């Protein structure tokens, strides 16, 4: 996250990350079997950290928890990254508490403009590289579909909008992939792709969660 502030321990309870003997990915808690992910984010032998803060180091509120399958979306486009979403079923059930917490799914799709919190332990620099060990959040309005569009074209489809600033300074960026845009209190987004982080022009690209509920709730239900 490039431009944004230190959250505060447990304060995105939600935000899950992703460790295959180190972080590689973020992930947004669903309840308490389930996470919801970027398909890029994909491998086998994932372990996901819930009631994380400092990725580093052992503070007391983690759960540790092995998945038991992965599920990439059945028209996941590795080359465009036209649905880029996935679903992680955990091998036993989190214990919820108010540091480990789901987040809702949308009942409607979020308008332009809406503010939103974007969240991960990717890198904070826009020339460089730093990680951070603790969460960083970040406010960010969804922005116009053809300012979008504007930015990236050819390579925007109706299952991704732009969120941030286009003058820059104030992105998400490597290593917060797979994780949360909350808006209004609904998961609406998953950080998936941009050029470079915090540009002038180039925003932010994120999964349209809210064309994917049927398709979440119906795989959940059924596996
Ligand atoms: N908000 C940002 N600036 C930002 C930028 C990049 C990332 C991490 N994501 C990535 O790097 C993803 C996954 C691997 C290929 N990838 C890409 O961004 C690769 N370029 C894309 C262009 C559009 C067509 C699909 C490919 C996450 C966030
Ligand atoms: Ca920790």
């Amino acid at each position: 996250i490039v431009g944004g502030y230190t959250c505060g321990a447990n304060t995105v309870p939600y935000q899950v990350s992703l460790n295959s003997g180190y972080h590689f990915c973020g992930g947004s808690l669903i309840n308490s079997q389930w996470v919801v992910s970027a398909a890029h984010c994909y491998k086998s032998g994932i372990q996901v950290r819930l009631g994380e803060d400092n990725i580093n180091v052992v503070e007391g509120n983690e759960q540790f928890i092995s998945a038991s399958k992965s599920i990439v979306h059945p028209s996941y486009n590795s080359n465009t990254l036209n649905n880029d979403i996935m679903l992680i079923k955990l091998k036993s059930a989190a214990s919820l508490n108010s540091r480990v917490a789901s987040i809702s799914l949308p009942t409607s799709c979020a308008s332009a403009g809406t503010q939103c919190l974007i969240s991960g332990w990717g890198n904070t620099k826009s020339s460089g590289t730093s990680y951070p060990d603790v969460l960083k959040c970040l406010k960010a309005p969804i922005l116009s579909d053809s300012s979008c569009k504007s930015a990236y074209p050819g390579q925007i489809t109706s299952n991704m909008f732009c969120a941030g600033y286009l003058e820059g300074g104030k992105d998400s960026c490597q290593g917060d992939s797979g994780g949360p845009v909350v808006c209004s209190g609904k998961l609406q987004g998953i950080v998936s792709w941009g050029s470079g982080c915090a540009q002038k022009n180039k925003p932010g690209v994120y999964t349209k969660v809210c064309n994917y509920v049927s398709w979440i709730k119906q795989t959940i239900a059924s596996n």
